[PDB]
């Protein structure tokens, strides 16, 4: 009960910042998240054992691909810690409970492939699950790891509770599916001018933690812009992969995909920032005006893209 992890003064510091980078020691990340765990939700929102033993299942369960991998996991993590840290009262205890296991889990047996390619391979998992095909996926595994023995993080929670934070959980994944996140913002977007956004509306939270889960996915954009440049090689090593699986079944992958147009992707990455990064923080920044910070790293990163193009970089 008595037993607080603590980080280094330099970790402890820059952890509460929107920017921080988790670092390179894989053994420190486990300790980092319940940090985050304690002091975001409670020293008594989980058992200690149960915790320790749901974080490393769910690490055993994410694979060596270059991008989603644990360290991803980790790293949207911090990013929903950092914003529910800076809007202490706009979460319910059950929401803070949630969201952090939600982002741990968000990406779970992630292979390094798009919904599109498991299709167009005709994938098992398509089959199952027609739609944010992987995002159901992860919510499948985030369930079977729960019900592993000793593994049950939620089991004081009361039944009303327990179903209302897997709710919760499911929501918050499946709302990492890119391909939901337009729609979920230009609703968003509407509600805000209209002046009709109400976070007592259940459907209203749902879609404000849906942009919470982008803006914590996409966070690669926030950070300091080596860690942004050296995070996006990651990003096309995964991608640039995919395009090669597209040209063993005949496709032709969309460019972004294509490892032959290396040379468009400072191009590429202003139609992304412009397109989705600068939206998503611009209305996540009016919704919730404490996360500004994203928003403001996310234009300084814009500016940086801008300098490669016109070979100053
Ligand atoms: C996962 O989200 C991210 C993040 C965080 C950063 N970067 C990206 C890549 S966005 C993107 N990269 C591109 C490269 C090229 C084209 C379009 C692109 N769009 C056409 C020519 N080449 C994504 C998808
Ligand atoms: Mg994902
Ligand atoms: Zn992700």
């Amino acid at each position: 009960g008595l037993m607080q992890f603590t980080l280094p003064v330099r970790l402890c510091k820059e952890i509460e910042l929107f920017h921080f980078d988790i670092g390179p020691f894989e053994n420190m990340w486990p300790g980092i998240f319940v940090y985050m765990v304690h002091r975001s939700c409670g020293t008594s929102c989980f058992e200690l054992e149960k915790l320790c033993r749901f974080i490393m299942s769910v690490k055993k369960n994410y694979r060596r691909v270059p991008y989603h991998n644990w360290k991803h996991a980790v790293t949207v993590a911090h990013c929903m810690y950092a914003i529910l840290q800076n809007n202490h009262t706009l979460f319910t205890d059950l929401e803070r409970k949630g969201l952090l296991i939600a982002c741990l889990c968000h990406d779970l047996d992630h292979r390094g492939f798009s919904n599109s390619y498991l299709q167009k391979f005709d994938h098992p998992l398509a089959a199952l699950y027609s739609t944010s095909t992987m995002e159901q996926h992860h919510f499948s595994q985030t369930v079977s790891i729960l019900q592993l023995e000793g593994h049950n993080i939620f089991s004081t929670l009361s039944s009303s509770e327990y179903e209302q934070v897997l709710e919760i959980i499911r929501k918050a994944i499946i709302a990492t599916d890119l391909a939901l996140y337009f729609g979920n913002r230009k609703q968003l977007e509407e509600m805000y001018q209209t002046g009709s956004l109400n976070l007592n509306n259940q459907s209203h939270r749902d879609r404000v933690i849906g942009l919470m889960m982008t803006a914590c996915d996409l966070c690669s954009v926030t950070k300091l812009w080596p860690v942004t440049k050296l995070t996006a090689n990651d990003i096309y090593a995964e991608f640039w992969a995919e395009g090669d699986e597209m040209k063993k079944l005949g496709i032709q992958p969309i460019p972004m995909m294509d490892r032959d147009k290396k040379d468009e992707v400072p191009q590429g990455q202003l139609g992304f920032y412009n397109a989705v990064a600068i939206p998503c923080y611009t209305t996540l920044t009016q919704i919730l005006p404490p996360t500004e910070p994203l928003l403001k790293a996310c234009r300084d990163n814009l500016s940086q893209w801008e300098k490669v193009i016109r070979g100053e970089e």
